[PDB]
């Protein structure tokens, strides 16, 4: 009930809110009825970040936000859903930008006690920032306001990233993910109060309906700093919880869960070095495939490092058939977690033939790899190759292999593309 002026903050300033896209929202927007930013764009905003090529924004609107989204969408050329208290989003797609737009309802009687109510609902005190729509492009000697009742300013100052209520957490418990991804994704700390909620009850993720389980844990494998995260899901068992065969790999001693985090950790490293490892041909339409319709073959790659050797706990001196075993329990983990078929179907031959270039690379070293071999690989698996390339060197990083080995798999790698580029016809 406090409001305070301060200066040059710059930060805060209406222009830096500014998206073209909210003159189009402003002109299907009604006369009477008033609209709000909040979350994550203004979180995002605040912090000074620049914008890249993800742009979601969260709306809070007095007017039905059914009919906003839709002629906002008419507007901008975009694609209008409506799911789930019915809010609407608006996507927009071209290869290189996403455009998610959020519309949400909001009703009362006193409409800033009404905003307020609303943010004081949400997950995280740096998400529960909103200002208003008019102010933002009001260009005149209008002063724009923003509004935190939670003060998640002030804790975006000190680096913090506070949870507005454990009550809020546990009413839906997806967000204990993304407490932990945003934490590394904006390089803030969680505060004590979440880690001890979570240490108490790690389960409680279970609540949320799958879909949005899935969803959320892509967008943690989207960002490179992944490995980060899911080390974090693993060692509080929250990811246990998610996926049980994840915890069985504990129970095989060499450890088995740090060589596959490690293998996810190089494998990002790999990944960004791929342009070294993969031929061109291969670098072309590589990331360019679609899954879950935000999400790329590149997720589907991590989450092949994450079960890459899932199937060894199931067998066991040595491990003899954990490849097909691994295939199998990530296709039952892809139907239970409701991803894409075609996506569960993708890491699941992933996982089959993650030693393959392991065995080509052992027939390398003898000089034995010739025609056979190669064309044989190339047919059996041409889709899933540069997938499986990354992810066989990662495997060889983190298994501690020999550097001359390491490299014997890079140069397996470059002669079977070398192969397959000219010697194939």
């Amino acid at each position: 009930n406090i409001e305070i002026v301060s200066s040059g903050k710059h930060t805060l300033h209406g222009l830096n809110f500014y998206l073209s896209y909210f003159d189009d929202v402003a002109k299907v927007l009604p006369r009477e009825h008033y609209c709000f930013i909040v979350g994550g764009w203004v979180r995002d905003r605040i912090l000074g970040e620049p914008v890249g090529y993800n742009i979601d924004v969260d709306f809070l609107t007095t007017a039905d936000p059914v009919e906003l989204a839709k002629n906002f969408a008419k507007r901008i050329g975009g694609h209008f859903f409506v799911f789930e208290p019915t809010i609407a989003s608006v996507v927009l797609h071209l290869p290189p930008y996403r455009y998610r737009f959020d519309f949400s309802p909001l009703k009362g009687k006193d409409l800033e006690k009404a905003l307020i109510e609303d943010l004081k609902e949400r997950d995280f005190t740096a998400n529960a920032i909103a200002v208003n729509l008019d102010d933002v492009l009001s260009i005149g000697a209008k002063q724009t306001i923003v509004y935190d009742p939670t003060g998640g300013i002030k804790d975006l100052e000190q680096g913090l990233l506070r949870p507005v209520s454990i009550e809020n957490l546990k009413r839906d418990p997806v967000r204990v993910l993304r407490g932990f991804r945003i934490a590394i994704e904006k390089n803030l700390q969680l505060t004590e109060d979440f880690y001890e909620f979570v240490k108490e009850d790690p389960r409680i993720v279970l609540k949320s309906a799958v879909e949005r389980i899935t969803h959320e844990l892509f967008k943690i494998m989207k960002e490179k700093t992944a490995h980060k995260v899911i080390r974090e899901l693993y060692e509080y068992g929250v990811l246990e919880a998610i996926i049980p065969e994840i915890g069985r790999l504990r129970e095989v001693k060499d450890p088995l869960d740090e060589h596959t985090l490690k293998t996810l950790e190089y494998l990002e490293q790999v990944i960004e070095d791929r342009a070294k490892y993969l031929s061109a041909e291969l670098l072309e339409n590589f990331g360019k495939k679609r899954v879950l319709g935000e999400f790329t073959d590149v997720e589907l790659l991590k989450w092949g490092a994450l079960f890459h050797d899932i199937g060894k706990p199931q067998t066991f001196v040595t491990f003899y058939e954990h490849d097909k075993v691994g295939a199998q329990i990530v296709r039952e983990i892809g139907e239970r977690l409701r991803w894409g078929d075609e996506a569960t179907e993708f890491v699941a031959k992933l996982v089959r033939h993650h030693l393959r270039p392991f065995f080509l690379r052992e027939a390398f070293k003898k000089g034995e790899l010739k025609r056979r071999g190669m064309a044989n690989f190339w047919r059996e698996c041409g889709d899933i190759a540069p997938h499986l390339f990354l992810l066989s060197i990662a495997d060889a990083m983190a298994s501690g292999d020999e550097e001359e080995d390491i490299k014997a798999l890079m140069e397996t790698i470059a002669e079977l593309e070398s192969f397959n580029r000219n010697e194939m016809k």
